[PDB]
């Protein structure tokens, strides 16, 4: 066990929103939470299959200027 379901998506500046995450994460299906901060997104699902595919779709791929950490994000809240 970890957070099992959270996409730690921080390459972008203030430009990222739930609409840009809708462009990237909408292909997976789920996107149950979409916490937006000052250059950071902490997307979330209620199960580990959207996480497994989110990882294989875009973890470590270079978005905007640097790679993603679409994973079991290191935050419990």
């Amino acid at each position: 066990e970890l957070s099992n379901t959270r996409l730690f998506v921080r390459p972008f500046p203030l430009d990222v929103q739930e609409s840009e995450l809708n462009e990237i994460f909408g292909p997976f299906g789920p996107m149950k939470e979409v916490k937006i901060l000052n250059g950071f997104a902490f997307v979330e699902f209620e199960e580990a299959e959207s996480a497994a595919k989110a990882i294989e779709e875009v973890h470590g791929k270079s978005f905007a200027n640097q790679p993603l950490e679409v994973v079991y994000s290191k935050l419990p809240a």
